[PDB]
C-alpha cells in the first residue's frame, strides 16, 4: 500500500502533485488485474490540471508514501522490482507505447530488493528524461509487491503480484529529440499470467533468480536510481 506524493526536478521538489500533476487513485490499494484497464494508471485515469516542465538530461524524482509524506513509504514485507516507464500524453496510456526507462529488482551485492532500497531513499526513485521529442507526457511508475505471488490473481483472486502504478503528466520543453521514442508495451496487455516475475515464491526461490517482467529498458534511457535526492522535513 503506497501512492505517489509528487516528484523532485534537478534536487528541486515541485510541490504536492496528488489530483493535480499526479492522476492519483482515491487510496493506496493495489492493482491484482492483469487485463484490467486499472493497469494503466490505475483506478482514477484521468487528464488532471497541471503537467510537471522537465528538459532532456533532467532528473525526475518519485516520491512515494503510505499514508502521511516521508513515512514508512510501503510495509517491508511488499519485496518486489520497480520500473518506470514514458508514453506520450496523445495516447492516454491506451495501445504499444509504454517504453521502459528503469529497472530495478534484486541488488546481488547489497541482498536488498528494490522495495527495500525505496524504503532507506523514503520513497524517492529517479529517471533521467530521455532525448525525445518535446511534448506532454506520461511516466508511469510501477512497484510489484511479490510477497502474495506464489499464486496468479486470475486462478485466485484474493492472492497474486500486487501492482501500484502512478502516472505523472511530464511536459518535457527542451530536448533535440536525438531518441526519438520508440514503439511501446500496452497497459494492460504487456503482462500476463504466463510472464516471467508476474508468478514468483520469494521464500523458496532465491531472489538472484528472479526475473523482472519485460519489456527491456529502451537503449535510449539514461540513467535512473533509488535513493533520495531531497529531504522532505526541511519544508
Ligand atoms: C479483470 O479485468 C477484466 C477486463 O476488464 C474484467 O472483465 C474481469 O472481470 C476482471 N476480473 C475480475 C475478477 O474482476
Ligand atoms: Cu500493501
Amino acid at each position: 500500500h503506497t501512492l505517489v506524493w509528487g516528484v523532485w526536478v534537478n534536487g528541486v521538489d515541485q510541490g504536492d502533485g496528488r489530483n493535480i500533476y499526479i492522476r492519483s487513485p482515491p487510496n493506496n490499494n493495489p492493482v491484482k488485474n492483469l487485463t484490467s484497464p486499472d493497469m494503466t494508471c490505475n483506478v482514477d485515469n484521468r487528464v488532471v490540471p497541471k503537467s510537471v516542465p522537465v528538459n532532456a538530461g533532467d532528473t525526475l524524482t518519485f516520491e512515494w508514501y503510505h499514508n502521511t509524506r516521508d513515512d514508512d513509504i510501503i510495509a517491508s514485507s511488499h519485496h518486489g522490482p520497480i520500473a518506470v516507464y514514458i508514453a506520450p500524453a496523445a495516447s492516454n496510456g491506451q495501445g504499444n507505447v509504454w517504453v521502459k526507462l528503469f529497472e530495478d529488482a534484486y541488488n546481488v551485492t547489497n541482498s536488498t530488493w528494490a522495495v527495500d532500497r525505496l524504503i532507506t531513499a523514503h520513497g524517492q526513485h529517479s529517471v533521467v528524461v530521455p532525448h525525445v521529442a518535446p511534448g506532454d507526457y506520461l511516466f508511469r511508475a510501477e512497484i510489484i509487491a511479490l510477497h502474495e505471488a506464489d499464486s496468479l490473481y486470475s486462478q485466485n483472486p484474493i492472492r497474486g503480484a500486487q501492482f501500484y502504478i502512478s502516472c505523472a503528466q511530464i511536459t518535457i520543453n527542451s530536448s533535440d529529440d536525438s531518441t526519438p521514442l520508440p514503439a511501446g508495451v500496452p497497459f494492460p496487455g504487456a503482462y500476463t499470467d504466463s510472464t516471467p516475475g508476474i508468478q514468483f515464491n520469494i521464500y523458496t526461490t532465491p531472489a538472484t533468480s528472479y526475473v523482472a517482467p519485460p519489456p527491456s529498458v529502451w537503449s535510449g534511457a539514461l540513467g535512473g536510481s533509488i535513493a533520495q535526492v531531497g529531504d522532505a522535513s526541511l519544508e
